[PDB]
């Protein structure tokens, strides 16, 4: 929906350039359209947890995943699992076959890229795979905003949160941002006149 | 020995991990500013090893422009330096690795022993405990942060100027003219006035001035 972390889509896909693991598990955030892909030799029960796992790692836990229906997407274990994670479970029979489409794509260009015509020598697999990743999620898909930039939102602040502070008063004061604490008091910088004061630590609230 | 934002400074290691045999070598690269890790399991330590292991942290956190080591001869072939240099990053062999390692090691301790694993974990759930591991660390905030490491390492604070301090010298006395960027428990950042220079010095040596 309108939001990382909201619904993902999972399909399981062969590229037989990544043999003896060909079997690719792919997962793309609907809202961001990051990818994440893992390798396995067969689609079994496990493999599906593990891919899921990973891709949580780097994502962050959504609330719901659509996938197609079974065997191992309908596996006893799978859905024990995604109740234990509490992820809500879509099934059906679309956005992550375009991902497929973008993978193979660029898993072609890359390995012809570094010379291997066929399948790709085993042990360079998961640079390959991880330089796939890379390009897909952080390098421009077209004249209009990367995945990266979607799902994070990247930005670099100059202050913390706004605070109150306490004056000659009494009175608790907004307009304040905190910079750094330090020995019990906070650096704090007015956003209107950008000035800064060392301020004793009890005299600052969050706004 | 430290970035004041992500991206800048990462420090990478190789940890063994028991639990996880036979494939027991787990690559681990902090980013210095953002505390975020990734972790790779590899099977020996190798320069093929290494460079996927770099390419995978690459992939989830962005292309750092440098990486400290140490003396370790798997960052040092040929083949590897080769690799930095083909992407441009910078490599030192000048403990925050070390830290995450600890981190590391006590969460894959806890979730092995959480489902029965007092000894090597099963083969086949190796790979998802080391990812729950992975979330816990980047996704969950560590203690005292009111962000998580990922978020930190996405939407980080820069400092602009930073405010101004006094630092005891060396002789002892608290000097006046400096301002600090970071102020973590264990080391702050701080800039000279007259120069371009940040130094990152104890935290019982930095005090704010007036």
């Amino acid at each position: 929906g309108l939001g990382p972390l909201q619904i993902w889509q999972t399909d399981f896909t062969l590229e037989p350039r990544m043999a003896p693991r060909s079997w690719l598990a792919v997962t793309v955030d609907t809202a961001s359209s990051a990818i994440v892909v893992t390798q396995h030799g067969r689609v079994t029960s496990v493999a599906v947890q593990h891919h899921w796992a990973t891709a949580i790692a780097v994502l962050g836990r959504p609330k719901a995943i659509k996938t197609d229906n079974g065997s191992c997407f309908t596996s006893k274990s799978t859905r024990e699992w995604l109740a234990r994670w509490g992820i809500a479970h879509t099934t059906g029979i679309a956005m992550v076959e375009r991902a497929n489409r973008l993978l193979k794509d660029k898993i072609r260009v890359l390995a012809e890229g570094d010379g291997f015509m066929k399948r790709i020598p085993t042990s360079k697999q998961g640079e390959l795979l991880a330089k796939a990743m890379y390009a897909l999620n952080h390098k421009e898909r077209g004249e209009n905003k990367t995945p990266i930039q979607k799902h994070w939102r990247p930005t670099v602040l100059t202050e913390g949160p706004p605070v109150k502070i306490r004056i000659e008063t009494g009175e608790w004061e907004k307009g304040w941002n905190v910079l750094v604490w330090g020995r019990g008091y906070a650096a704090v910088k007015n956003r209107d006149t950008d000035k800064v004061i060392w301020v004793p630590s009890r005299k600052v609230k969050p706004d």
